[PDB]
């Protein structure tokens, strides 16, 4: 691991931990659209995304880069946005995961 890939992995850390797992929970796997009945789901998300994606390439040490890292995170909170009402709660948790995301990723160093 770079030292900003490094800095990654804590930020994953974080993202995964009983702090925020109030508003983490439905991302720590990747949507069940049959269990939940999201009819049109792979349909309007063309690339699902989940924390459990993100920690196994993370392990596997897969990541080339802090950007991919990064890009893949935005994406999980991005299908969530696309895929639900402003007004849905899922859509208020992602809000708050990716404030906690947004400001320790600005934190690495450069
Ligand atoms: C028409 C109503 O729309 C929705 O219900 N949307 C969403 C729902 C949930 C969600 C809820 C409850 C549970 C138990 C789970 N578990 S999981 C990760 O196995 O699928 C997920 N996640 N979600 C994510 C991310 N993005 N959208 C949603």
């Amino acid at each position: 691991l770079s030292e900003q890939l490094k800095h990654c992995n804590g930020i994953l850390k974080e993202l995964l931990s009983k702090k925020h797992a109030a508003y983490a929970w439905p991302f720590y796997k990747p949507v069940d659209a049959s269990a939940l009945g999201l009819h049109d789901y792979h349909d309007i998300i063309k690339h699902p995304m989940d924390l459990s994606t993100v920690k196994r390439k993370m392990e596997n040490r897969d990541y080339r880069d802090a950007q991919e890292f990064a890009a893949d995170v935005r994406l999980m909170f991005s299908n969530c946005y696309k895929y639900n009402p402003p007004d849905h709660d899922v859509v208020a948790m992602a809000r708050k995961l990716q404030d906690v995301f947004e400001f320790r990723y600005a934190k690495m160093p450069d």
